[PDB]
RNA sequence: GUUCUAUUUUGUUGGUUUUCGGAACUGAGGCCAUGAUUAAGAGGGACGGCCGGGGGCAUUCGUAUUGCGCCGCUAGAGGUG
């Protein structure tokens, strides 16, 4: 919650990673190392309902609690780590990512480096489901 | 040359193996236009390089999933129309 940097000089830089699933968004503010984390809230917390953890308005009021925590400490500049399910499950981000990325810097924050982390697998395991899959 | 014999035969009577006619063995020959059609827009096999997620054995690398050990923050995380 405190800053010794200076104001004029550097910015304070960070990294985030945004998981993107089906139900839920997960947005994750960690230092340059991943170590030793910032602050997480989901998009879950926001809405009181379970239908809706990775709708587009849950993921965007997880960045302005993001960004209301993170300003009382200073880090300023964030990198990106856009991370999907991965695995042998879907590599294809969820539509609450979108928004996620898009209001944080509204509310003033600053934006440093995009980058995919997901889990992607070399060569995977067997996919959950059958032989005919997920019908319905 | 070796083995055997049908024989015409010794003017008619008794011995003998030759020439005589044959069947087989063996030796030196002469001679033959002296004996082999090609290699299938078929193959077999060889040779020489190249080619193959071809096979088997050993070796090596790579995420990912699950779980464990350590650290930081958390009241929600999963799943579904």
């Amino acid at each position: 919650s405190l800053g010794p940097q200076v104001a004029e000089g550097e910015n304070v830089f960070g990294v985030c990673h945004i998981f993107a699933s089906f139900n839920d968004t997960f947005v994750h503010v960690t230092d340059l190392s991943g170590k030793e984390t910032i602050c997480r809230v989901t998009g879950g917390m926001k809405v009181k309902a379970d239908r809706d953890e990775s709708s587009p308005y849950a993921a965007m009021l997880a960045a302005q609690d993001v960004a209301q925590r993170c300003k009382e400490l200073g880090i300023t500049a964030l990198h990106i780590k856009l991370r999907a399910t991965g695995g042998n499950r879907t590599k294809t981000p969820g539509p609450g990512a979108q928004s996620a990325l898009r209001a944080l810097a509204r509310s003033g924050m600053k934006i440093g480096r995009i980058e995919d982390v997901t889990p992607i697998p070399s060569d995977s395991t067997r996919r959950k489901g059958g032989r005919r899959g997920r019908r319905l």
